[PDB]
């Protein structure tokens, strides 16, 4: 059920999303900007291992289209994106190091939810 | 709606929870074993800042009582526990360093969901 705080909480989520896409974090956010193109990257097992792909452009479209009804739904998608990276790649891969840094940006600001 | 995979996914979640409570991680998991006793710790603003307290003993009771119906519900509570730590404490506090390490244990194993 919708709560009167959901619009303002979704604004905070949109602020976080804007930050994740901003130049400040681009050195480690770039692998998450668009859907993984498994074929182009030679990752021919990606869709056998990752059942629910997610990326920041998809989160942005869902925010713009008012798909997310509350902050928890938004956060589950952002976390799904990171989890897919931790599931598919070896833990010492540079893409995992980038994911951990971007997730730290996300989690610390999500925790500041007004 | 319940899925036939929910029991096995909840078993994986229970395995993670057991690991988080195990001696292997006790050096950094201990602040999360029981509900924050704000009065005992002198944290007299804790319940003004943290609207939804969560801790591993509460997660365990909810698992034992079949409160969680799926893995996503379990994961939201574990993540809520970490988020409360990131929201209340300064980011350089030792309890935050412990939270980050325990959350890394959680997220990497949650990502291995069968
Ligand atoms: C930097 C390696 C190519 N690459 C780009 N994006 C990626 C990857 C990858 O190997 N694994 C991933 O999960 N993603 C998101
Ligand atoms: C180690 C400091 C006391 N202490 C114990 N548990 C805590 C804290 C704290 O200051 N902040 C917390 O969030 N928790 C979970």
């Amino acid at each position: 059920g919708s709560h009167m705080q959901d619009p303002e909480q979704l604004k905070h989520c949109n602020g976080i999303l804007k930050e994740l896409l901003s130049s400040k974090h681009a050195a480690y956010a770039w692998p998450f900007y668009k859907p993984v193109d498994a074929s182009a990257l030679g990752l021919h097992d990606y869709h056998d291992i990752i059942k629910h792909p997610m990326d920041l452009s998809t989160v942005k479209r869902k925010m713009e289209n008012r798909d997310y009804r509350d902050a928890q739904e938004f956060a589950a998608d952002v976390r799904l994106m990171f989890s897919n990276c931790y599931k598919y790649n070896p833990p010492d891969h540079d893409v995992v190091a980038m994911a951990r840094k971007l997730q730290d940006v996300f989690e610390f600001r999500y925790a500041k939810m007004p």
